[PDB]
């Protein structure tokens, strides 16, 4: 019966993020987790600069209701050395260095031309239009804290501060396995009752997009000493232990009396659509997840509470998740009051330039082309029921692991 | 007058001719590339007919006896009945199970009565209820996804699902990339008197590289004729883009002007936009080149907007390589000059009644380059539009993964 708010926030709870450390140059940083803070060396602004093309003005000498002449220039990296008489001014750049004495700048268009120098329109409050050393950045603070995501965001203003390298968070290391008599390596020939392996890979290629280091354990022979072997491979070199399919979620065999020899492990029925078995638990040096067996719920199953968990295990401080919003239905979406459904619809604008969804199709988790017709879930709430046009929905757009 | 994002993004589109060599790839392998020829099933999907229901296989005649109906077996998994069944008797039966032969209809466990000598069933069976069928999902010889696709994990576990193992995808675009100048210094040696540390170029090699290209990064040239000349002839033999990250003329007269209008046709656009303006474009002997301007946030405008499309468009996708626009309302002024299209940076949040609104990450120069940690998504002010109040709509652009 239980709800997939209460599934998450139990797998979260249990979890320790992980510490270990590695240093790497920046450009190898792309979607790593910094493990300290980045503390600026430097300034930033290095001096006191103008934010405005215009004129720099003593405050004296504006009050005096007389033209200033222009003494001269200071631009970016030439700054004005020369000597500064009373009664003028200073022609300035944005970005230009503020010539001593300065106490404020002027816009160029809040100026006016003279025969006898410039004419300051609007009052001048004082210093107005500068730019001080360390606004922006100062010398000792962070920059960016402990547990940031790095991206093209973060890691050029860390080159700027002059900084090569970063110390990030390991990866994470999951292992991944499938097992059953009729799972097919694909390039055989399908055998009796048999199909092809597919959630392994789904898994993979997703926690590879994930930066996850991945050991791919293959398909294990269906036979206790095997299963156990794979089990105790698996907890050895990685943090997560996933069984992509034919572990047991529940329904009681010899996969399921393995799991209960090897460790705390707690198998849940989530009130979800498409869905409902998930196993959890930790073995000895890492967690379990279990996954159903369907392609589609296992899919689903991953993204929601695998991706989630994998997050805070990689030391990132957020919610490694798309956010929702709410949007209108261009298409009837049939649902059925009692499960959470993560329904899969397509988003596009209308004629105004305003977002609505279609459905994909038939939401049945015997086909898996709901994901490549999509671009996002339809998250329908647990109690709602059928669903008419021009009503309003809940919306997950999909990441990049569906683009 | 001054050229328009759309004028200048069309020029380069039309001019370029998407790659065609091609490489076969383990499925594990194809995450983000670009499929190369259609993949045509081999195979009906379903392959054999079977259940959408856990329930009984039943027989039509079985049925209207009106009268209970012994199990005489299951049919599982990887695992069916494939031992013969007597008149009057039904089969037990799971989702995505073979039906046996001779299965006529499925009735879900919900409209049965388990009863002593043996299933009663109700609501009356329709013919076929609940068999899926051969081949009614995908058909052989179709094709399932056309070449330009890229493949993601939507896509690839179906191509496994048709025992397919490896395809053909384009070959990934390769790009060279520099910058050059004594003014550009290392993040690791100090910093002289008017330099700075180069960081446009390392924006471009993680866009780069997060798009998906074979990244050529020659580094900082020096400043010499000599040395320009070869770093262009060599990124240009290596290469189908080579882009300047910085300090190669955008259009100011220099020794790098000269090289470049020696070397292909270069144009030098002032595009009207902002931040940015100046960007360089045009063919070298065997490759593209874009000359980005040397302002950080505006390179990086410029790459994200410009390059990156034609990036999509020479790997092969078929599909317009950039996020989609949505009308939203601001909850800020934003400051806004008539004549150019401003691409403003902008937080864009859920607010107390569900709707999703727009505030800006503060102030918009290019001075500093945090407004694209702060925000996550352009607000993509037209070019003749004035200041905009609060409540206005506006057209707002999501940041795709390059910034989170």
């Amino acid at each position: 019966l239980m709800s997939l708010d209460t599934a998450l926030n139990e797998m979260l709870s249990r979890v320790t993020p992980l510490t270990a450390q590695e240093t790497l140059p920046l450009v190898q940083c792309f979607g790593r987790i910094l493990a300290s803070d980045v503390v600026s060396p430097l300034d930033v602004p290095g001096f006191d600069n103008s934010a405005m093309d215009g004129y720099a003005v003593r405050l004296a000498d504006i009050a005096s209701g007389q033209p200033l002449p222009v003494a001269g220039k200071s631009f970016a990296g030439q700054p004005y050395h020369g000597e500064w008489p009373a009664g003028t001014c200073i022609r300035i750049m944005t970005g230009a260095p503020v010539p001593e004495g300065c106490e404020a700048v002027v816009m160029q268009e809040q100026t006016e031309q003279m025969d006898n120098g410039v004419r300051f329109t609007a009052e001048v409050r004082s210093g107005q239009n500068i730019r001080r050393r360390g606004e922006d950045i100062s010398a000792g603070a962070v920059v960016f804290p402990a547990g940031t995501r790095l991206t093209t965001a973060e890691l050029p203003v860390i080159a700027s501060l002059g900084i090569a390298e970063v110390p990030v968070i390991r990866k994470v290391r999951v292992a991944l396995f499938s097992t059953g008599d009729q799972l097919q390596l694909p390039g055989q020939p399908l055998g009796d009752g048999q199909i092809y392996d597919t959630n392994r890979l789904a898994v993979h290629l997703m926690l590879e997009q994930l930066g996850c280091e991945v050991i791919n354990l293959g398909i294990i022979r269906d036979d206790p000493h095997a299963l156990r072997a794979a089990f105790i491979e698996a907890d050895s070199q990685a943090d997560v232990v996933i069984s992509s399919g034919g572990v047991s979620v529940g329904e009681a065999d010899y996969t399921k009396t393995i799991l209960e020899e090897l460790g705390e492990i707690a198998f849940w029925k989530l009130a979800i659509k498409p869905g409902k078995p998930f196993a959890f638990g930790k073995l000895s040096n890492s967690w379990f997840c279990g996954l159903p067996g369907n392609p589609v719920s296992a899919t689903l199953t991953f993204y929601q509470l695998v991706q989630p968990l994998l997050a805070k295990l990689s030391g990132n401080t957020a919610s490694g998740l798309p956010a929702r919003q709410r949007v209108r239905t261009a298409s009837r979406l049939k649902k059925t009051p009692g499960r959470l459904d993560f329904q899969r619809g397509v988003l596009q604008r209308n004629a105004d330039g305003e977002l609505e969804v279609t459905t994909t199709g038939h939401q049945g988790s015997h086909i898996f082309s709901s994901f490549s017709l999509g671009n996002c879930f339809i998250v329908l709430e647990r109690d709602r029921g059928n669903v008419e046009v021009g009503e309003w929905v809940e919306v997950e757009p999909f990441n990049a692991l569906f683009g």
